[PDB]
């Protein structure tokens, strides 16, 4: 199984998850600083990213990891509140700029290509206090942030993710309220946030296109969380239609307006409007794009960035009562096949990635695809000699090979989440996705390879597997 010559082998981190230095050198607070510091068991053992892997302090140790692996690309994110403490260029933290420039320069001198995420679940607290993604104000705040990043780093960065997993962000932060700012708005906040996320992304793409592309000649997209979905009963038509609809809801809701025609999927619009009307809303809970917004949003992605971890079965679940929520709008329930292995919510279903990639090819006109996050967590106690997890990677790589070779999917980059064990959001440090083990009890936060790191390096060296 030899991959395409020039295939990109990457690993990924995100700023809140690895950096620490949460208030170092004039950095502003982000919503996770606020959220974690508030405690009340919303995170595992009330843990925080105050220090995390210490990558703000220990970038040189990250670079060693990256060099050992022989990555061709490295994905990391910029901390908006580190660069722009109040979210705006009124005040710019040069030490923030200098830190990210050092990563970018050190990458390039080592022949590693940066893939840079502007925003990864970590709003400046000031902008969240201004309504965050529930207010229209965010669009311009984000656009000006994106322009500042393009202007500052774009001379050396040619691959950008504007927003990490906008679909997960809108649900977790604003619908379920499991992420900051932590207020449930079931069936309303997710769609309201999604509307602004989609628009902020599109505006930032146009800013790149009209101001930076000619000179910098890079490409810009946003990443999306994707769970592959199969009908619970393969013979049930309602389940087949349900699995389709669940994909359309969670994935195409964002990808269709950006990649296809500037508007939401029709079944999304119809299910929500219909539900919304029976619930007594004077408006659909799904905000409409205006004709001008549809025109601005359409075609604002230079490649398809996807995250994949797992698959679910889907069963139709009629919303008889007119209950409020996204699942009830989609009229579905989801569950694993009881035969699947899991660690936390990651049920091991490597063929799901193949099906997802072929779906992306078929639905989004055979785009360039980057897998910007994929991997496997271990629980505590996590063995350094993680031979079972590595087996899961190997099965995943065989499926990527299948997608490329059999299905002719234009997958060009694969990025392992993560370079490092890190702060897994509400799981805190209890969930270890790293290729490198980090000891969070030791103040030096030493990095030590798992077996998966040594094995991944060999895949990279050989550009494929046997
Ligand atoms: C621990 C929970 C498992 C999390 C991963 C599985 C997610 C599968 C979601 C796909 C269903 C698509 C329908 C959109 C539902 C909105 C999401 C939600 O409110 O839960
Ligand atoms: C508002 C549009 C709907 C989009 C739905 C897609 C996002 C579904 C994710 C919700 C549950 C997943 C929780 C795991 C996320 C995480 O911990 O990183
Ligand atoms: C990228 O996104 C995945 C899925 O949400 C996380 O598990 C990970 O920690 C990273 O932030
Ligand atoms: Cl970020
Ligand atoms: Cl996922
Ligand atoms: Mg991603």
């Amino acid at each position: 199984m030899a991959f395409p010559a020039g295939f990109g082998w990457a690993a990924a981190t995100a700023a809140y998850q690895v950096e620490g230095g949460w208030d170092a050198d004039g950095k502003g607070p982000c919503v996770w600083d606020t959220f974690t510091h508030q405690g009340g068991e919303r995170v595992f053992k009330n843990q925080t990213g105050d220090v995390a892997c210490g990558s703000y302090t220990l970038w040189e140790e990250d670079l060693k990891c990256i060099k050992q692996l022989g990555l061709t690309h490295y994905r990391f994110s910029l901390s908006w509140s580190r660069l722009l403490p109040d979210g705006t260029t009124g005040f710019i933290n040069q030490k923030g700029i200098d830190y990210y420039n050092k990563i970018i320069d050190d990458l390039l001198k080592n022949g590693v290509t940066p893939i840079v995420t502007l925003y990864h679940f970590d709003l400046p607290q000031t902008l969240e206090d201004q309504g965050g993604w529930l207010s229209e104000a965010i669009i311009e705040s984000f656009d000006k942030y994106a322009q500042f990043c393009f202007s500052t780093f774009g001379d050396r960065v040619k691959q950008w993710i504007t927003i990490n997993q906008a679909n997960v962000l809108s649900v977790m932060s604003y619908d379920l309220g499991m992420f900051p700012p932590g207020i449930p708005h079931f069936g309303t906040g997710g769609y309201q946030a999604a509307h602004n996320l989609i628009k902020a992304h599109a505006r930032s793409w146009h800013s790149y296109d009209s101001l930076f592309r000619k000179k910098q000649k890079g490409m810009v997209s946003l990443s999306l969380f994707a769970v592959w979905l199969e009908p619970a009963d393969p013979n049930s038509v309602s389940d087949q239609e349900a699995a389709k609809r669940a994909i359309t809801f969670h994935l195409d809701l964002f990808a269709k307006p950006i990649f296809i025609d500037g508007d939401y999927p029709e079944v999304v619009k119809s299910q929500i409007a219909s539900m919304s009307q029976k619930q007594g809303y004077p408006s659909s809970r799904l905000p409409e794009f205006t004709e001008e917004e549809k025109k601005m949003i359409k075609g604002t992605a230079d490649f398809f960035a996807v995250q994949y971890y797992t698959t679910r079965l889907i069963k139709y679940q009629e919303n008889k009562k007119g209950e409020l929520g996204i699942l009830q709008d989609a009229e579905i329930e989801f569950f694993p096949d009881p035969s699947w292995k899991n660690v936390d919510w990651i049920y091991v279903v490597p063929w799901g990635v193949c099906k997802l990639l072929k779906y992306i090819k078929d639905t989004y006109n055979n785009p360039v695809i980057y897998i910007t996050e994929n991997g496997f967590p271990q629980s505590d106690p996590a063995p350094l000699d993680d031979t079972q997890r590595w087996e899961y990677f190997r099965q995943t790589f065989q499926e990527l090979f299948k997608a490329i070779q059999l299905d002719k999917v234009n997958l060009q980059v694969y990025c392992a989440w993560s370079l490092l064990d890190n702060f897994e959001w509400n799981q805190g440090y209890s969930s270890r996705f790293g290729l490198f083990h980090v000891d969070f009890e030791d103040p030096a936060r030493p990095r030590v390879p798992y077996t998966s790191a040594k094995e991944y390096a060999k895949i990279i060296r050989n550009n494929g597997l046997e």
